């Protein structure tokens, strides 16, 4: 597997729920980058160098993803709820001495991020979320059109071992299909093939696939419940936040992203980027510029 | 290999302009067509059809593309697997038997054919019974988080080929058994005759058959919904006396109280819950059979 972060260190961060793998590079204020599904921390490899010019950039595999340890799940999918993941990453950052940090997340990692910001806003200086709306909003917008677009939200949340069993016949196909289907071009051309091999290898592990289903199961249940509480309580993220979404990404299919994020966040700015879902790989320069600008003041 | 679950029924290959319809035919009296759904074949009627064959000419047909019926070539609109096309094809099949006015009971996909048949060609039907469905439009209209999770396969199987085909290919025996079990009251396969499960398993083992099923679901997400929408918007009601049966633990009762729903779609509908999951004729054969004989005779 290729090293896509030349000069970045490698950290195995112990937490109470398992080790968090991260690449660490740069200097300056700490910036935690969180990938999503079906990816690993390497999806940041095209923007993290630019960030590392200005920030101490920690590029972490989510709990259960990549090379992070996989906590055993339970009937409530607890370790794969974003609340739990957020607590675990808070612990990881504390192990590095980062109790107040900037956070950019993509996809599942963005869900961890905004849940972190709701649960533990004091930990964040600024938050960027890439190509998501809150989990509650996706579910609340789950009509025919969206159920077809993000069918995987309900498919991967089916009780084990149904998606696991189907995924296991040809894991390569599914990970490549999801990477391709959510890009602007509809193929794998936006990705570095070395990055794709990282994603594919991670997906080849039946336990990693199970974790991904657990993440989606949490996404269908506890994550939704946690968001529902906040949205019904009018809890808003108080951390200044950037919502970036791809013009051809997933978030803009459900709804206009800034309008939605303004319901969740008291201090949100937003920008579309001409890109499919995978902003940092499809549009690394625009993404990296957006993030540097936002986190730089 | 495959048991004959209709002793004393004939076996008829009915030619149509779109391919052969396989049917078991027994009994004498007014013709009654029984249509199975997914992921089953005509043999799902094996426990109720002999009771029906006491008073009716019972024709127990595999849906177009299912079971042993031929698989018409699909197209980009999934035309042959739209319920309107399957209804047309079954009307033609019944015409080959000289049945231009018949009773019709359908379960699951076959019930969708049946009510579409009733809407498109109500003169063809004396009486219609639909088992454990609401109209396709209603499922999509009701689409929300809860229904999305419950009937996730509506969106999963409707994904563009070859995504669901490849996934189903990962563990087809598991999938068909999981569907059967998960939609019963028991939650396992104990309501089924193992010889019937063998029929369903073998049908499901054929990739071409699985492709047809995905075509059926793709139709169900697109054209079938559009056809239904036209009828809702025109206020077109089914004028054929109809019986809506649903499993107290079935799919239909979740989304909305089925009689109340069907009364929007049909002018003369009676309904009854059956103490069963989705597979009324197999989980509750006596209760189902009685209800059908009472209604049809």
């Amino acid at each position: 597997l290729a090293d896509l972060f030349p000069g970045f260190g490698s950290e195995w961060i112990n937490t109470s729920s398992g080790r968090i793998f991260a690449r660490v590079g740069g200097d300056g204020p700490p910036l935690l980058l969180l990938h999503g599904f079906p990816q690993t921390h390497v999806m940041w490899h095209r923007v993290a160098p630019k960030l590392a010019e200005r920030f101490k950039v920690i590029v972490a595999d989510l709990p259960g993803y990549g090379w992070s340890d996989m906590p055993e799940s339970d009937e409530q999918h607890t370790p794969y709820t974003k609340r739990a993941m957020a607590k675990q990453l808070i612990e990881a950052m504390e192990q590095l001495g980062h109790v107040h940090f900037a956070l950019a997340g993509h996809d599942r990692g963005a869900r961890v991020s905004y849940r972190l910001a709701l649960d533990s806003p004091g930990r964040l200086s600024k938050l960027a979320v890439l190509d998501i709306l809150p989990t509650y909003e996706y579910w609340q917008r789950m009509n025919r059109a969206y159920a077809l677009k993000i069918y995987h939200w309900s498919f991967l949340a089916q009780p084990a071992p149904l998606p696991e069993n189907l995924l296991g016949g040809d894991p390569d196909f599914y990970v490549k299909a999801k990477l391709a289907s959510w890009t602007r071009a509809g193929d794998l051309s936006a990705f570095d093939p070395r990055a794709v091999e990282h994603y594919r290898i991670a997906f080849a592990d039946p336990m990693r696939r199970h974790v991904m289903c657990e993440d989606y199961r949490a996404g269908a249940y506890a994550d939704f419940e946690h968001d529902k509480i906040d949205v019904e309580a009018g809890n808003k993220i108080p951390v200044p936040m950037l919502a970036l979404w791809g013009a051809s990404g997933i978030a803009q299919s459900a709804a206009t992203p800034l309008d939605v994020w303004r319901k969740w966040a008291s201090d949100v700015q937003g920008a579309p980027i001409e890109s499919g879902h995978f902003l940092p790989e499809e549009a690394p320069d625009q993404t990296a510029e957006a993030l540097v600008r936002f986190f730089s003041a």
